[PDB]
DNA sequence: AAAAAA
DNA sequence: AAAAA
DNA sequence: AAAA
């Protein structure tokens, strides 16, 4: 392992403890969660501008580097004119989880709402020119209707949710995708190559 | 009474020349902004306030911070107070144009100034706070001299950023110094004596500008 | 949840080589000791008395946190009172004894355990557990492999303690096991059988042990 | 400067109001020096000096190894620092100079002009005594605190308060003389101000003598 | 339920 | 040019 | 301040 950096909550001061290992010849507990890149992908995601690039290069804490790989990791981010594709990939999976999901693996259909909800939220203000990932500052920066209930749903309990996800999506006038069947959202992910769509899907 | 402390610029980056300095930022409430400087190290004050109002602003400065610093504690958070009130700007014409008025002034009477280790300086900060604007235009991050040179690619960025911590009073800056300016397609401020530029600066608002001059004097 | 996260061994030290694991220590509220494994890293969970325990005993591992540890962050200062608790002894001759007796153990009976691994594991820590509290005997705190083979320089310490990164059964380990205890004029316990040594280590308090025996299982 | 440390109570977590940010720079070819202003303290030592200081066991190195964080370290010269650390096994000399400085400044320093450095070298005297002591039993104990728990003796906390003090008070030699009475303290056999130098000269008391030179 | 890392 | 802790 |  050549380099160590602590991210999300626990790097900003306040509640899982999320680690990035950056190794070449390459996961979660209760507690914590340990994630492995090699230098190729760490350095792409910064190329291509990934939104999880952007939280890792503003927000990460070193804790070590013996081959300055976050350095250049830095100098390599291109922070994207644009994330639309983004955006419609997380309303996608959103309306699909809102047809055809409430009554799956319940822990990780909430997982996943939240996880459309973040992203839309997050790239929304990173195209303002914000720097914002932590679920208490997007829900302020980006007051939408029931934002806060919907990013705590990273929880394995199932109601009538239903009517909140409908409600966040109404408010930033989202619209469903032209499908019918749940089939016909495999063949829309597939067509749109939405990753977390198809990942989610079967799960 | 400092509530939080952080490690920014090439010592942060872990890439330290022998003359390079190191920075440290230190947060202190009921402060105006003033530096602490030795032989190797620069001490710079803020209070929380001057902190996250520049994080608002964009400051070229306060991306820097947020994007490369180091911090060493943080008893009040204000640092992630800070970073949740950046905005990185679409369009730093403001900054690039108060950088260029001044590199003017520079060239028209800085090359002979007593105190050439401040003309070198910000001959550097001139060229420096062009090359970052623009290239946090374009969506890149980008502070160290060395990437700089090669992502800005104009004529003499990286021999003028290289005058930064010099004394050299060689003539042939006023040349290089007009070279960049002419790569940039510059043009001077509607401005000829060394008063005009003053009254320029002030009705700018060129605050570097303007401190330049008093330090000049 | 974690109050605490603390970076130690090699990769604190600074001299992480190839086969180097990252070792962790995570500070976690009502749990009982366990640690979490993958091929390049080590997590250790301990729950704040458990620590500040380790310290008031004067453990080994303890010094080795408080010596070399490096605080990634604790929102508790458990690391500040578990330092205030920490009481260096002058005598470490039961740690010392522990390291003895097991070595006898597994150089009698663990050489063709099919736990290979957890024997190594354990050769190389009781020779590190001799070295390193003889020198804190001495008022020296050292940890390295590379500084204790130099500071204790007996028969193969550094071979020996080189196996903690080894699954290999070589034949060459029981000699120079036993070169290692000759150079340190060890002595067998008085343990007539492999069946009579959980017995011992029972009577001893020798929890290492005890746990290698439950392992080597 | 090719490392950078933290220490004191930012250290550990406990700067607040009127407390210093202290930082240790390793560079070289420097004799010890500090540059001090209203909230930090930035000692400059050369690799030669801490390594020293770690080989003869120094408690202000004893700080810095067990508390110490570090900020950056490009040749590793803090990890060759804590592989010479020794700690001494008494500490007899750092408590006698601790209380020869002490009863000094009891007999003759409680109505010098400069107050300020009184005060701040009273806090001296009583935090070496505690911190040899301390560190005599096996223990790594610094902060101003947690010294006045662990070494209970009379006025402890009082008398390390006045390391930021400019208090003139009267109840300052009195507190002095109770604390030196708990630890049962001898007076150096001097009967004179000239007797306490040639005194603080023969037993190599640095911190008596720069002490002495500061107050005139 | 679970260390024994250094 | 320490004496900080 | 104007450090980067
Ligand atoms: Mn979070
Ligand atoms: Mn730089
Ligand atoms: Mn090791
Ligand atoms: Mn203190």
């Amino acid at each position: 392992i050549e380099a160590l950096m602590l991210f999300g909550s626990a790097a900003r001061g306040e509640s899982d403890v999320d680690l990035l290992a950056v190794t070449s010849g390459v996961k979660k507990t209760e507690q914590t969660e340990l994630q492995f890149l090699n230098p190729e992908e760490l350095l792409r995601s910064a190329s291509d501008g990934d939104l999880f690039a952007i939280h890792l290069a503003f927000e990460g804490k070193i804790i070590f580097d013996t081959t300055g790989v976050f350095t250049r990791f830095k100098e390599r981010l291109v922070i994207r004119k644009d994330y639309g594709r983004e955006i419609k990939w997380g309303n996608d999976l959103a309306w699909y989880l809102l047809d055809f999901g409430m009554n799956a693996n319940t822990t990780l259909v909430n997982k996943r709402i939240a996880w459309c909800v973040r992203t839309i939220a997050i790239a929304r203000l990173v195209e303002s020119g914000k720097i914002i990932f932590s679920p208490r500052a997007l829900a302020k920066e980006f007051p939408r209707k029931h934002v806060s209930d919907l990013i705590g749903l990273r929880d394995e309990d199932s109601q009538t949710r239903k009517r909140r996800l409908a409600g966040f999506l109404d408010s930033i006038d989202s619209s469903r995708p032209s499908v019918s069947s749940e089939q016909e959202y495999v063949s829309h992910f597939e067509r749109t190559e939405n990753r977390v769509g198809l990942q989610t899907l079967h799960g």
